[PDB]
């Protein structure tokens, strides 16, 4: 059975809490606030705007007490020809010691932040652009579409449109005005600027999610949390982002329930890869945000054919539980999958 409300209440049980929610909104709300009013940053932060799993609605809450990622860009107009990636960052410390004393660290080629119930996740970004095409791109990153720190799920009228306001109509704007144009951030392990697009990115989940008939986030949040429960028979990669792209590629459009898009998803990954599988290798796919980048760069052969084997297994549940003509049965064999988080009918 497809048991649509047993899905619906699994993820409100998988989703970050209310509590966790409204920190990392006031969090990012307030350091936005502090950046804009720092005298020495005043005239080189473009913008600070939320990203990562959090802003799509693609993070799932974490086990006991630990505190959720959230991802955080803070945009600058550095020219990035002229000063590295720790150039920028250096600039960041003094703000960080008056604002955050005792509570940030830097991480590599980020700044963790510990607020109460969250952890802020800062990476600091500049425009490739120069002239009017910067001028822009800053209008854009300036935009309430940039700056909302609600999630995708909470506001499905939002558009990648610097004229987008929201729903207290327009699309995303055209193509040729944000696709070819990806910031800069740190390497993670060494101090040269990379590309990123997390805009595009955005962008691109909250169009595959209407396409798909608002069930991709919530496959996204479902695999995580499968993946979690089940990490002693899987591989510790992939995990995080390049998994939701692993699931936003074998999703296909026009997805009609929970049920459904996880067996046809989980189907796809295998007949897709069952090829690269046999090869004892792994897929080079291109990132949304960043077309030349492979997402899987980092994920190694035995990972993937590790992972394609556990997913090989769960298909064959997710499948015997869709077509499961008993309520109960059906939702021991999700359970099978998904763990208690997913409830047993009525
Ligand atoms: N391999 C990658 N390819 C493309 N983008 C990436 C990759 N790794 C990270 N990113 C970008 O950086 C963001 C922050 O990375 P992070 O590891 O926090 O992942 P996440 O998607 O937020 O998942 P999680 O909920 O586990 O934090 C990602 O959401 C993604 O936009
Ligand atoms: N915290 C982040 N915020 C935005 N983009 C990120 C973040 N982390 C990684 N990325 C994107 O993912 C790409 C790959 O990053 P990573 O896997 O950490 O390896 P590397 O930086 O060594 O290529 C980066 O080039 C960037 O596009
Ligand atoms: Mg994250
Ligand atoms: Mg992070
Ligand atoms: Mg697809």
């Amino acid at each position: 059975m497809e048991l649509q409300p047993q899905f619906n209440e699994f993820l409100a049980n998988i989703r970050p809490t209310d509590t966790q929610k409204e920190d990392w909104k006031s969090g990012a709300r307030t350091l936005r606030e502090r950046l804009k009013n720092f005298e020495p940053l005043k005239e080189i932060v473009v913008s600070t705007f939320l990203q990562g799993s959090i802003r799509r609605s693609t993070a799932i809450r974490p086990l006991g007490d630990k505190r959720p990622d959230v991802d955080i860009v803070v945009v600058t107009n550095l020219d990035h020809t002229r000063m590295s990636p720790t150039d920028a960052m250096d600039l960041f410390i003094p703000f960080l010691e008056k604002y955050y004393p005792g509570k940030w660290e830097t991480q590599g080629r980020s700044f963790g932040i510990t607020l109460s119930y969250v952890e802020l996740d800062l990476v600091i970004t500049a425009i490739p652009e120069s002239g009017a095409e910067k001028s822009h791109l800053e209008q854009l990153y300036k935009s309430e579409s940039v700056l909302t720190v609600n999630s995708l799920e909470e506001q499905t009228d939002w558009r990648l449109n610097k004229s987008w306001t929201p729903n207290t109509q327009v699309e995303d704007a055209p193509a040729s005005e944000w696709k070819a144009h990806p910031l800069v951030l740190p390497d993670r392990e060494k101090n040269e600027w990379g590309r990123t697009h997390p805009l595009a990115q955005i962008r691109w989940t909250a169009e595959k999610n209407r396409l798909c008939n608002g069930h991709y986030i919530n496959l996204v949040r479902a695999v995580k949390w499968w993946r979690q429960q089940n990490s002693e028979d899987l591989p510790k990669y992939p995990k995080g982002y390049p998994l939701e792209h692993l699931i936003g590629n074998a999703l296909d459009n026009g997805t009609t329930s929970m049920a459904q898009g996880l067996v046809q998803l989980m189907d796809t990954f295998l007949s897709r890869w069952a090829a690269i599988y046999n090869q004892k290798s792994k897929p080079w796919l291109s990132d949304h945000g960043v077309a030349e980048h492979d997402v899987m760069a980092r994920l190694t052969a035995e990972d993937f054919c590790s992972f394609y084997e556990g997913i090989a297994s769960a298909a064959e549940i997710a499948r015997n539980a869709l077509a499961s003509e008993e309520p109960q049965e059906s939702a021991q064999l999700w359970r099978q999958l998904f763990g208690s988080k997913f409830p047993l009918p009525g």
